[PDB]
């Protein structure tokens, strides 16, 4: 029995509010610029020769000695191209032990007509013919035909497309023919189909949190308060303003040159960790929520089947009617438009991810087949050999 | 009051239907294939000596100069086995000022016995002695033991242990013994305590999307279409495909060698952003949904107690009476098997996950000393000492 | 109907119990230690030069020869306080081709006040002057001003500051005054603004599950057992152990030289993957039981909506009265304290996060002006001109 004599109250059903949150998701659109260029469109060539022009007119004759000399031969343009055709670089004679009469051979303008596949110097001299001179004369020459990828910089408005060296330095794509430069021993020539910048309009997926932080298919970025960053491949303008005069956001050059530690992936490894942790508090969180519905639900549906002893069975899609023999055990005998209660949607599922992975500047080709060849003409130019 | 005169419907109570996902939890049964060797199995060793044979006969006589060379002696096996056993390396003899009889020193086929931990050479030369000879002679040489790590390759079927150079070459370690080879001046020496390839059955948890994204430990890997694919450590075969012959898929040796930029990761850590930011929608979502569940069940509740003044007692678990002074407000007075009707399982939550870090190869201990040893010969051989 | 005539039971309502976790938020009160110091506090100088002393007195002479060495001259103190102020280096005199009289130039303590912004030597001898003496005299000199990251190690309690060097040697810092060093060409001085260490008191966030997974701002770090852990910028070690002698947890001080390799990236990306397909899972997982409570929950209120006819008004808050013609279809007719069936909380929901990604010791801007000297002093080395 219970006192119906005392109450009290009046009591109200707490009702449970969630927590509002500024996190949308917004579908941003923009003018999307690249500079991409497909195959291999970039020839690297080097060319040098080492020249050792010697006297002997004895101890006596301040004439007697040696004048030794490296000395760039860079191809020109079209030199150039054909050994990037052919695969195979062009150089002068090789002359060695060369004296007085031959030793005219050290300054001829030798129009080069030695082919090789690959051809590296060696650093030979002689001065043992007396009241003579000696020549001695080695070539060096190489080429590759790589792929470029060409970045995209500011400098102010209107991204430009450039190519970024090893060392930091940038170096503009002409955008009227086929960007050629020399550089010591090396000549580079950089052939794309199409000159200029590439722009589409598109729209790209965002999370608005004052932030946004997007993706462009393997891109993920944070787009800024102008509306306006360039990455490394692309860069990214939200219309309204379009018309407008702005200095884009810019990638730091260097990330792209220096290599990540370690210890930094590390890093990320142990944010993943703690946010994975973080993402379990939550789930189990939701967890026992619905265990208590379920155990709210119970005592609700064992107070209603009390008065519908058809309920059970709707519930169970068998039909059957129940009897309670006690307020919690029951036996159990065999047998347009629409409202919306709940207004549920379809439920928001996080998509696949996959960052793009690129490497640094150092590691490209083109400068790798720079790097080994400085290395190898530091590794061939230890000591003099005698070309006796 | 009600108009019970005029209706509208009838009507229906609208469901909410999951969307349905291909996503499932899979233990794929396959053979792992894998070729690690634990501890010190590695062995580098370089030796070289640099000569310097002058003749001073007088600037008349042809035969006046230097003859120089930098000759690799790379140690035997026997050698190198003893080198790294004893950490210390055996050279020949340090020649310096040995004029026209003791100039012979320069080719006696020396019977290497000067012991060092370490000893780099001195370029020197000197040709002051006239009407003889001089004879210079400097040596250097180096050990060390460290641990290779093998990997794993293709070629066609039946993956393959070999060792990868830091250029990218790869050669074939041998099954049957001890593989030793030379490169110049350095001797190389791997000694396992197993030959060949190891392997065992075991199951990898996998997600099906078409698309198998597994994991082995910290191994994390996309399974490709043939069930058959092979990583730097360990292949991974699917049964089912154990009889057949198939070209695995194939790791990028690139991505072993290459380091990632900070770009690179700065791009992974806003992918991860990205995707915390959905998740945290979802959640939201989640969160909304059990307010409305909360809100409908208050009255719900509301409704029924007023037919059981017992229920509100069994919900909050205390014994009570109720009785509602208004349709939302109530005052309180003082007091074998089983159904499922949620047929609620256990909440798959997502476990920790912890990616392996090894680094790039031209960072490994062995590639290591190799590369600062010919940076010390480079560093060496800048300029002549004379050994006068 | 039905057939009361025959039972089966008693049954009972089967519960859902949420799965028990051990993962729990903390906020750990810990001391934290760093050495941070703001600005160019470092400056680095190079100087050296090459000297050629030569005598001409013919083969028959045993003076007859050059006597050449490349010396290193590390500028003091307070020469490389005066560089990195003025951005500008100081070295002795250029001599070329100094003979018999002014070749006592080779050896005069020349009293650097040669000033240069950057200066480069050149590698020239020439002995081409009969019974006399030759001089020649190059110097090459640099410096820069940078910023210098100071590490934190252990080597038993205490955690010290300390310089990382390329090759993994530590250098401690001086807690005096202006830590200054010399290492052959080169000299490095280190001058922060205050001495010592910094330590505050804080609480860092994490997660205990045995395991601590922790954060604190872009730091993420396993808690280790004894509540102490150093990482290179900065120490935590949890009071309650604040009187106690530990060794703290080391971090591996290879991570932060040695790079990360694609291929590594590639693995934490496809963590990624494997997480974010069990992240959906679970999501789809409660979306299924979302599903299943809204339509237990619509043949409920069907039920109770026969006997409430308010009911389905108040839980569309719209006056009306509904009548049943049919056991699924309805037609509808216009129309303190509190109690907490629930006791819900505030959602949980991950937070943002961002690991900090620094790069390798050698991309420091120090190291890498080292590392560009040296390379130059390789290049200028190559070969000798001739001084005549």
């Amino acid at each position: 029995l219970c006192n119906k004599q005392q109450q009290q109250g009046p009591f109200t059903f707490a009702n449970y509010q969630e927590s509002p949150l500024n996190v949308s998701r917004l579908q941003i659109k923009v003018t999307k610029t690249t500079v991409q260029d497909r195959g291999k469109n970039f020839i690297i060539g080097y060319r040098a020769y080492w020249r050792s022009y010697c006297y002997n007119g004895g101890s006596l004759d301040g004439n007697t000695g040696c004048y030794n000399s490296l000395n760039p031969k860079p191809p020109t343009k079209d030199e150039l191209k054909t050994w990037g055709q052919e695969e195979v670089c062009y150089t002068g004679p090789e002359v060695q032990d060369a004296w007085s009469g031959d030793s005219s051979i050290c300054f001829v303008d030798w129009k080069m007509d030695n082919k090789h596949r690959a051809k590296e110097l060696e650093k030979r001299s002689n001065n043992n013919h007396f009241a003579h001179h000696t020549c001695n004369l080695s070539w060096r020459c190489g080429v590759t035909n790589t792929h470029l990828e060409v970045r995209l910089v500011a400098s102010g408005t209107q991204p430009q497309a450039v190519i970024v060296m090893p060392n930091g330095t940038t170096r503009a794509v002409s955008m009227v023919a086929e960007t050629f430069w020399t550089d010591g021993e090396f000549s580079y020539l950089y052939s794309p189909k199409v000159f200029g910048t590439r722009a589409e309009t598109k729209f790209i997926p965002c999370f608005k949190e004052e932030k946004f932080h997007c993706k462009d298919g393997d891109n993920f970025f944070e787009f800024p308060s102008s509306g306006f960053i360039c990455l490394p491949d692309a860069c990214y303008k939200n219309e309204k303003q379009k018309n407008n005069l702005l200095h884009p956001g810019m990638w730091n050059i260097s990330e792209k040159l220096h290599a990540a530690s370690v210890y930094d992936v590390n890093n990320v490894i142990h944010s993943l960790v703690y946010e994975t942790e973080s993402l379990r508090l939550s789930l189990a969180q939701l967890d026992h929520r619905f265990s208590v519905l379920t155990k709210l639900m119970n005592k609700m549906v064992s107070s209603l089947a009390k008065i519908d002893d058809r309920l059970i069975g709707a519930l169970l899609e068998k039909p059957m009617a129940s009897k309670f023999i006690s307020p919690t055990k029951f036996m159990v005998s065999p047998c347009s438009q629409t409202i919306d209660l709940f207004n549920f949607k379809t439920l928001w599922l996080p998509q696949l991810v996959a960052a793009k992975v690129e490497g640094v500047v150092s590691d490209e080709d083109g400068w790798t087949f720079v790097a080994n060849s400085k290395q190898a003409l530091l590794d061939t130019m230890t000591y003099t050999k005698n070309g006796g």
